[PDB]
């Protein structure tokens, strides 16, 4: 395994601390990956807050979340401390409307 009760608690507190919490290659300002800067755009795009963490710089947390996402690579979003998708499916679900509808829900419990 690649995670304990304690990293496994973290994640968990991690992914709660915010409404939208987004883990990418790099921050919010200086993107790494275009993966992560369309994620990124999306999010500006939409005008919604959110919290930006960069797995680049600490393995334990990239390697923990890679398990505790089950999703191999970043970004990886989270909404209302669940895990949404990763690139793919954020942008899909973006076209769709449904990111949109996730976002509120969260937002508004």
């Amino acid at each position: 395994s690649a995670l304990t009760p304690q990293l496994k608690d973290t994640l968990e507190k991690l992914v709660n601390s915010e409404k939208v919490v987004l883990f990418m290659k790099g921050t919010r300002d200086f993107p790494m990956c275009g993966f992560s800067n369309t994620v990124v755009q999306i999010l500006k795009n939409l005008n919604v807050p959110f919290e930006d963490v960069n797995i680049l710089e600490n393995e334990m947390l990239r390697q923990g979340l890679k398990e505790y996402s089950n999703w191999p690579t970043f970004p990886q979003l989270y909404i209302g401390g669940e895990f949404f998708g990763g690139c793919d499916i954020t942008l899909e679900a973006f076209k769709t409307g449904e990111l949109q509808e996730e976002v509120e829900k969260a937002m508004c419990s």
